[PDB]
């Protein structure tokens, strides 16, 4: 019995040949990832062909040798900024990806900006579920957060030095009910950088007026007043700063400010993770705990190459609901150019003390399967990514984040 | 909840416009049937897919206004010969489809013959199930009884007078298993009409020459004899008859003879259901109770526009088994110009008889979801084509084909 | 020897049927246009490619038989506004043609404004000729004058009543250069409606802050002035009108007010030919005398059905030269719902006068080759749309705008 | 001003990324020839568009890296065998090129044979030409020398040790008409390994079938004596011949008798020259004069990494004319593994001496825009292959033959 990925791209017709290649790269670890997780192979087709659909032509050019036709640059390897399987209680396992819609010609005196495809991929995913995609905090945050086409080319002079001149981000929440929920991400980078405001501004204000223009509670004071301060920004890289929202109802949406930070201690991480005892409660303090279980055994480990650690690299979100007045964090360590390995023992070692053994066998069977590099090179480092820690009320909440084209690195 | 004919015509992506129009029309009608039969969603998506990349594109261009782009000639109307679906006992059902592998250009000062269609199709479902399509049947039968382009090309005087140059059939068989068994029928009209050779002699001769090279029994001495009789060929049309084999391994495939006969009387029709009594058994009485039933519940009832029966056309096959000599019959009534509520009324009232109440209502189900020209219209005459009658050892063999293009046609 | 057309719709893939069917009904008309006035195969070949990859797709949906599939409503029938040929002294003849860019899921819940197919076509024509695309004129208008998908999605409720939700038109001079000059409309209906102010003010200022911060001359009192006055609105429908300018170096480009009036006498034309008399000079004479021997040749003769002329439906532009304080009028007849045969006899009796014997010609072979249905039915009304009448320094210049879909009206 | 190769790629949708590729590979060196050879824009147009539409298709898959995807084994790179550039009196310079049509899933399973290409090819340029491809002397040649799918799947064990399985080759002559004539060629190696019978007489057999069923005369009593000697056998590569004719109106057309010879004089040479004296006459003293002066000009030379020259590889066709009793011969001096460099100069030195300057030119600018490896890469041994040399009594006929794909091997 062939596998959907298989199948399908023996049938399916492609419009470009780096969609083909894109797909021979993204679908297996895709699908390997939605059949290890438990997604049955109706799911699996319907996701695979979103992929194929929606996503991959506005995924960009696929890198040759040299990366010669890169045009949109970027810190990130062109592809996939992650794909992710986030692990709950009571074996819940979601799978995710996130994609910096890029169009084939972005970085070209066409699309100097990329400001098409991400409306292109909103547009198409709709028409593929009418009524799953709500523009209306995508309308309100559009004009404030992101910059058009037009602004970017009057004010060019003004970010023609940013290296990622990225102002919208689409990540798909692809659930177990074939239905794709699309998480809209803007960093305001141009948009301060043009208007010369600062991001804890603009974000915070264009938050505001949607409480005002909306009815809906979002309460940012802890954030601000946080990220406001100085000791913050002595470590906060507060222009790597960013927005998410769910492009759902509003008032069954979220809001989330996203920040990075480099940080030497657990006191710095607490820092943010409680926004300076602002946010208090069992639930910071687990979360909390795991954070420091994963920071000694991950960043306690050595880098190749015998490189020491500067500093340890974290971004950290609040999410801040529209029902309630309560700030939740959700701390992501950064372990891309750790090894593959380490981090695949500190994920096993956590799963296994919080009573995760399927979520063990989950994560070795997708490692094994569609990151085989971790075992075949014991000195892989390009498999994951990201390690996102949350304690929500329902329990843990951990979120591995992988490169889905380390096919292509390796 | 979309169903996979609409959410992949939704997401599809088609080489030309002819397959998309295709599409619109047969998916929803195959689907539906493939769904009421109970096939699982990955066998729909499955086998929609094979619909979408190795039927399609050989199914031949779509018929406009006034049918000016068929240039290949046929009896039958543009599409599928027929869509169908086999009722037996245990409420098992397959769903069927047959098309005569058409060109684009088929007809044309450059395909005049339609000679690679039938290939491609074969090539491409090859591909898509390695393994699933055995030509050694197809590789010793198609030089005998195929005519190839450049045959046809050079003796293109002898049979250009025929209006259906027809060389090569294929249906799928589409199984529950979401593999399809390709079934191949040859009418050796070409053959016969180049070499000035009876149908009879060229089949058998064929058929016997694969007995010698395969060591299997295919046993037609009583086919040979009917078909070779004075008083068959007073009512047989045996310039419309052909040979149909399994793609598969010989040992596990069949050996079909088939002929057209327009006939009065149930006398004239037992004549070729039991090849003069040559076939004989409890099948055989059993499987014509069945055909007397359905021959005085549909060709009783009165035609469209009063017309007169002048006579009852049917075909009839003669199943050789590659283990054993037993060849045994299955007749086809031809319900094409009759009333669709009179042939499902005998339908219904068949099955009921015989216990199949799930036949009933998967059959009533098709009809309404998949043909609703049959209520919507009482004077419906374009769904319904064929009923065809067998008794296996089993027990009943009931297949109903229908146009899966009447949509076209209404 | 096949045409351009001819052998490229032999040749090319399409990747929708829609673009198929857009393409066999408008290459003809347009290659043979090309043709007529003189195009060079290489041009033919290289505009026809152009209307193959970036005009077609962004053309919308082929109109099936009851239109059920245009979405995106317009009081102009699917497809090119015009396509139109200018003549000119000299023998010179330019070919042209005008598209509202309709994406395929405009006017439905995911594209209800029809926002990325101006910018889609913008981006591949740049593509296809890097550098004959200047966005600096479009980048300063855009925001003023058109309306983005979150404006008019949050404001819909202010713009739902309208018909036509049409914010950017889009032209395409196809140069005997194999050059393609891209102009770009915007009616700013909808810029007005969500921001209540009126047309002629959002316009002219939009106007005098590019004068500003381009430092370059577009005079716009005489036209704000006349269009300001009561006694113009009488006639004027200002809700009609729209801005155009040349996508090119402003330094090269134009502006262009345009606005519609539905006049009864040649005094009311006059009022909008001079703007009041505050355009003078021998032009405009000349260019009035051209305008009142084609009322009385067009507008004279009967319609078709005996219906009346309750009135006479007339365009009008003024021009405004970057370089100079020099308004110059633009006057379109509208000849839709005329005959056919009348307006050509008109167009033929004008160049005969002018001495435009090869441009006579040039019409006829048109009229003939790409619009039959004007000889083959003698009561043509489908053919002719527009004629514009204008007198340069270098002569008359007359542009005869036709619908290039007529074939589906006929 | 664009080239129409560049432009094409640009607005040309594929239907395969290895479609693309091969037009990233060969529609510069094509273009680029037919420019440099004169042919005007619209030819450069239409015979791009074949090459993308009939030929590319039907090329197979294009290599990667290590070249796991060429299932389909042969001596030659893949993609075309040549592309050739012929050379004569008058400034007379055509362009052509040779492939053998391979299809994208041959030697798998699937098309162990490669059955469908050749015919795909022809059918498509049929289409692209009504009435340029005549399938007479195919229709006879083919049953005869080629191999069917059945035959050589029933066949296969004595046919599955040849590493090339090749049955078809296709050369199309691109006319600065824009017209393709294309030719075709048997090798009957799979022929006549089935049947056991020797190349000599299947291949003479089918051309005395020819004359006979056709009253054309095709002389072959000097080849076929040639043929059968020993003394030629010692030298010949018979099991390496092959059967060319022009696919066009058999009285116009051409029959050719190709054959490798692996020689060490100029009097082996001479032996195939003229057939051991049975041809003779001016034209082949003259032509043999060009033989000797090429041979002493580029086998004199040294070999790259100081490799001895065991032996000189020639190939060699005898043209029989439809018309006529006249065997003319045509000798190929295979060049693949010399140094570009000298090969040029040969061939800058035979046109100078034949007053070619002109031609001299052409073949530098070729060299210098579509192989640029020749002069960045002084040891560069992949552009050139063959150098073909004949005397026809309008002069001087002689085709360079180069590797488009060398790109690819550079
Ligand atoms: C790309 C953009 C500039 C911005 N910056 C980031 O670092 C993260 C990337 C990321 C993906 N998964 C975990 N982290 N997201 C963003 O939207
Ligand atoms: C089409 C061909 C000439 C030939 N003739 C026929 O009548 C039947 C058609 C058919 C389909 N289902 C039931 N009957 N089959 C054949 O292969
Ligand atoms: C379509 C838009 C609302 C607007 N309105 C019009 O009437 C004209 C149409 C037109 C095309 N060629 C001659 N006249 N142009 C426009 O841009
Ligand atoms: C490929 C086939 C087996 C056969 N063998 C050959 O050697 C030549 C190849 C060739 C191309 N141009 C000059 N020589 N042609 C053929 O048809
Ligand atoms: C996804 C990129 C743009 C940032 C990392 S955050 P994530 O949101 O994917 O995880 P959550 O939705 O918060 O569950
Ligand atoms: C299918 C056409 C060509 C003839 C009617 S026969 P059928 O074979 O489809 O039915 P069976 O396989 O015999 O079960
Ligand atoms: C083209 C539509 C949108 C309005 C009619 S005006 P036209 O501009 O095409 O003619 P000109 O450029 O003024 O020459
Ligand atoms: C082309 C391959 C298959 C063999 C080399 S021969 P060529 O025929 O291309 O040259 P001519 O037609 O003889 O002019």
């Amino acid at each position: 019995s062939p596998s959907p990925w298989d199948f399908l791209g023996r049938v399916l017709q492609f419009q470009h040949g780096d969609h083909k290649r894109w797909w021979d790269v993204l679908a297996p670890v895709f699908g390997i990832s939605m059949a290890s997780i438990g997604y049955k192979l109706d799911v699996q087709y319907r996701h695979l062909l979103v992929l194929y659909d929606a996503v991959i032509p506005n995924m960009g050019p696929f890198p040759n040798s040299n990366a010669s036709n890169i045009t949109w640059t970027s810190p990130f390897p062109p592809g996939p900024l992650e794909a992710s399987v986030n692990y709950q209680a009571g074996e819940s396992s979601m799978f995710r990806f996130t994609i910096e819609p890029v169009g084939p010609h972005a970085g070209t005196p066409a699309d100097p900006v990329n400001e098409l495809a991400a409306k292109q991929l909103m547009q198409r995913l709709g028409q593929l579920q009418p009524g799953g995609v709500d523009s209306t905090m995508f309308d309100h945050f559009y004009p404030l957060l992101c910059v058009d086409g037009p602004e970017a080319r009057r004010q060019w002079d003004s970010i023609a030095h940013i290296y990622h001149k990225c102002h919208t981000v689409t990540a798909l929440d692809m659930q177990r009910s074939a239905a794709c929920t699309l998480k809209t991400y803007f960093p305001p980078l141009l948009r301060s950088t043009i208007m010369n405001t600062s991001m804890v501004d603009i974000m915070f204000d264009a938050v505001e007026s949607f409480r005002k223009q909306s009815g809906l509670y979002f309460d940012y004071t802890k954030i601000k007043e946080f990220m406001s301060e100085e000791k913050t920004h002595e470590t906060m890289m507060v222009d790597r700063s960013y927005l998410s929202f769910d492009c759902l109802d509003p008032a069954k949406s979220r809001i989330k400010i996203y920040t990075e930070a480099k940080v030497k201690t657990l006191e710095e991480a607490y820092s943010f993770w409680s926004l300076g005892g602002r946010l208090s409660g069992p639930e910071i303090d687990y979360g909390f705990k795991i954070v420091s279980q994963m920071w000694d055994a991950i960043y306690s480990k050595e880098l190749p190459g015998g490189k020491q650690r500067e500093n340890n690299h974290i971004q950290i979100n609040w999410e801040m609901s529209a029902k309630d007045s309560s700030v939740a964090p959700k701390l992501y360590l950064t372990v891309i150019e750790d090894y593959d390995a380490y981090v695949s023992s500190a994920i096993v070692d956590l799963f296994t003390g919080l009573g995760w053994a399927a979520h063990v066998q989950t994560h070795k069977k997708i490692e094994k399967e569609a990151y085989p590099m971790c075992d075949a090179n014991p000195q892989s480092t390009h498999a994951y990514v990201w390690i996102s820690l949350a304690y929500k009320k329902t329990g843990p909440y951990i979120t591995v984040y992988t490169n889905p084209g380390a096919s292509i690195l390796e």
